[PDB]
């Protein structure tokens, strides 16, 4: 049996939580705590591709964002919101095949499991915006 994208993308999620704490580690090999033989050769794989993506561009990623939030700036925003922004932003501007709702509306799923009462409705609206502006062009065709 595979282990489902989803399944993936939440480990990614964890390994950016918890290096919040831990800002004198190293994201990727955070993430190597996680994964385990419970995730299958795929899962590994892309979680790890994942990580690797959004640590090498974690400055361009970042600063994408900070446009979209006025004066509320993303080191501002809760552990939860600032990273769940930033996996969805790395899912829409890299992972070619995957609708944009289906970023989304998946990365709103981790938020609202793990943030506060308006963390759900606050990523869908900045996502949306972000997405329209800076998903590529075959993203839209899907
Ligand atoms: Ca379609």
């Amino acid at each position: 049996m595979k282990t489902p994208r989803r399944r993936m993308r939440l480990a990614v999620f964890k390994a950016l939580f918890q290096h919040e704490f831990r800002r004198d580690e190293d994201l990727e090999q955070i993430l190597e705590e996680i994964l385990d033989e419970t995730y299958d050769k795929k899962a590994k794989e892309d979680a790890r591709r994942y990580i690797r993506g959004i640590k090498e561009n974690l400055s361009m990623i970042d600063d994408l964002i900070s446009r979209y939030l006025e004066k509320w700036s993303l080191n501002r925003l809760s552990v939860v919101d600032r990273n769940v922004l930033r996996l969805a932003t790395y899912e829409l501007l890299f992972e070619k095949d995957i609708p944009i709702e289906v970023t989304i509306d998946e990365a709103i799923e981790i938020a609202k499991r793990y943030g506060t009462e308006n963390s759900g409705k606050f990523v869908n609206g900045i996502l949306d915006r972000i997405a329209k502006e800076h998903a590529p062009k075959e993203k839209f065709e899907l």
